[PDB]
């Protein structure tokens, strides 16, 4: 296998993204789109992953492990392309860099999807790079993934890694403005403040929390280099101005209850201290005031109730269920099911609140 792929791993890590934990596909997946099983059983998915890696991974792997899986998929993709009468001649005719761009297309839309680009593939085989680049930009492929597609088209247009090299340069330069002087691998207190200042936003604002959700950031007041790099690339941003222009789209998403529920539950995980399973009361109240503002009629009475009668940590299930409570609760609380499976804390709140109407 060693006689037969160095830049291809980084090309698809940028275009498709690298996931280190087993995730749900629109199917059990890990790494750069590696399929584990067609089964709906996670036990089966973990078994396949454990067999493929050679250890009890419990659904979590390293980047080197993700690379080993990726190299297997590249090889399988190459075998498939060569068995395809519509793709083999174009693949054979192409140089190493342009083959990597064709494998990228196969990874995205499969062989049948790629074979559909008959006019474009002909131009590539004919080495009419300018004509092929213009033609590929006309497709729906270009609108569905404009950032990824432009990068792949550039690879076919130039036969170089310039689209990937230049994105990484732009992000690396931008990163240097925010990196911690005491730790190059992260953005510190100062850096996060600067990032927020550059976006003309307060670091405790709802907009910054929406950005944190979109970046899948782990913890408040922390921001790793990997979080910044992956977040900026997944969002198709290479500057603060581009990220700033993405905020209204992120805001519109939250008007749909499914997205709002995902963001609301993410807030708990983001707000909590690493090493703690619960969220401290003062912190829970501060984030509730931000995310439940204009969504929960009883928010202030809830805060007063907790500060005087609970005075303890908030578990994840209670945090999650509070959104369901806020949605269903009547203004007079007359519809509250005192025997309807709510946490005891919410039964206690309704008992405390009801005399005050
Ligand atoms: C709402 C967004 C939100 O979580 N902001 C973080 C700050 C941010 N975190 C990230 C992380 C990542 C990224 C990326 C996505 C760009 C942006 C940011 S900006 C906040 O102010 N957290 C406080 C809580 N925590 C603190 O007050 C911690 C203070 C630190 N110590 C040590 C230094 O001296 C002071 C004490 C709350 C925010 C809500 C209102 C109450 C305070």
């Amino acid at each position: 296998l060693y006689f037969q792929a160095m830049n291809i791993f980084e090309m698809l890590r940028i275009d498709e993204g690298l996931r280190l934990k087993i995730y749900k596909d629109t199917y059990y997946t890990i790494g750069i789109g590696h399929l584990l099983t067609k089964s709906p059983s996670l036990n089966a998915a973990k078994s396949e992953l454990d067999k493929a890696i050679g250890r009890n991974t419990n659904g979590v792997i390293t980047k080197d492990e993700a690379e080993k899986l990726f190299n297997q998929d590249v090889d399988a993709a190459v075998r498939g392309i060569l068995r395809n009468a519509k793709l083999k001649p174009v693949y054979d005719s192409l140089d190493a860099v342009r083959r990597a761009a064709l494998i990228n297309m196969v990874f995205q839309m499969g062989e049948t999807g790629v074979a559909g680009f008959t006019n474009s593939l002909r131009m590539l085989q004919q080495k009419r790079w300018a004509e092929a680049a213009v033609n590929l930009a006309k497709s729906r492929w270009y609108n569905q993934t404009p950032n990824r597609t432009k990068r792949v088209i550039t690879t076919f247009a130039t036969g170089t890694w310039d689209a990937y090299k230049n994105l990484r340069k732009k992000l690396e330069q931008l990163y240097n403005r925010y990196k911690d002087p005491q730790d190059e691998n992260k953005i510190g207190i100062d850096g996060i403040q600067q990032f927020c200042d550059d976006l003309a936003l307060d670091p405790a604002s709802i907009s910054v929390l929406i950005i944190a959700w979109k970046f899948r950031a782990a913890t408040q007041c922390e921001f790793s280099k990997q979080e910044f790099m992956d977040g900026m690339t997944e969002l198709g941003c290479d500057s603060i101005e581009k990220l700033k222009a993405q905020i209204p789209k992120m805001e519109q998403e939250l008007k749909e209850p499914g997205r709002f529920k995902d963001f609301y539950q993410f807030t708990f995980n983001f707000a909590k201290n690493p090493g703690q399973k619960g969220l401290d009361l003062e912190m829970a109240i501060a984030y509730w005031n931000l995310v439940l503002n204009g969504r929960f009629k009883f928010l202030d009475l809830w805060n007063k109730f907790l500060l005087e009668h609970h005075k303890r940590s908030i578990p994840k299930d209670t945090w999650n269920l509070l959104l369901d409570f806020s949605t269903m609760i009547a203004d007079d609380m007359s519809n509250y099911d005192e025997e309807g499976a709510w946490p005891v804390l919410i039964d206690d709140f309704v008992e405390f609140a009801r005399p005050q109407i």
